[PDB]
């Protein structure tokens, strides 16, 4: 049972586990798509991923990190972006129908939480426990950590660029 | 470990527990609001309450609920009106206010999940598996069943009229 420390603004929330780093095989997860079916890391193996965690989308910077990543997602190379989030997927799938983003792959926690601590991503302390933190990860046609980045201010959006493969 | 059916569309699912009904104590039970603050069904007491508990805002015939309790919630006396899913609140506060309803009260299971299995609620198997099932319950000012309902086909409203106190 690790912590680490990340900031509404300023402000210290713990964050259980610890997010997976460079080297690491990251563990394997199964979380829910937009027509309800169980999808697992498994499913993309030798393309590569990025995987963009965040509070909520129908969150502010949550929201722009969903466009940036599809409108970043043509200009990319045998990779998928997931959307991660804490969402139901209807929320999810609303957002993106509403905004026309059709690159992104969207992904609820509804089933599949574990995958909060078993990616250093469950917050269990103040106002917004039983969120995932906001962090983006990337990792290769095997699952092995290529990057991976947590937020420190959960206000401010990923480096998106910066770092990338 | 009880379980009830119910059906979407026709199709058998899985549903935890079994509803409070008439005569029973209704459980307490704490849910996150639009604000991220915790609140309990304790805090309405000596208010009556109406349950509108379904799958997901966000989706066609739960949003009817919403709509519809919201505008038969003026027309009501010494009630509360308690919208609660297994959204986000983010998704419960963007519906509303895109609505513009501002008498119901939204609660997510964000936090206090086990509310499901305590109100048998849970959905346990297929797509649906995560979250609650759609029901109304009514309470009176000491948590006791007034009325309750759980819904057949998941796919129809509740009746809301018939039955009403």
């Amino acid at each position: 049972t690790m912590t680490q420390t990340v900031h509404f603004q300023g402000n210290p929330v713990s964050v259980a586990g610890k997010l997976p780093q460079i080297g690491d095989k990251a563990k394997d997860f199964t979380l829910v798509a937009k027509d309800l079916s169980d999808v697992a890391l498994s499913s993309f193996a030798g393309k590569r991923k990025v995987l963009n965690i965040f509070p909520s989308i129908d969150t502010g910077v949550c929201a722009a990190s969903v466009r940036k990543f599809n409108q970043l997602a043509g200009e990319l190379e045998n990779t998928v972006v997931l959307c991660i989030s804490s969402d139901l997927p209807f929320a999810q799938s609303r957002f993106c129908g509403a905004e026309g983003l059709s690159n992104v792959i969207t992904l609820s926690t509804l089933r599949g939480a574990d995958f909060k601590q078993a990616y250093g991503v469950a917050i269990t302390e103040g106002p917004l426990a039983g969120l995932t933190a906001r962090a983006v990860v990337v990792l290769d046609g095997q699952d092995n950590v290529i990057y991976s980045e947590l937020v420190n201010e959960i206000t401010t959006e990923p480096n998106y660029d910066a770092a990338l493969a």
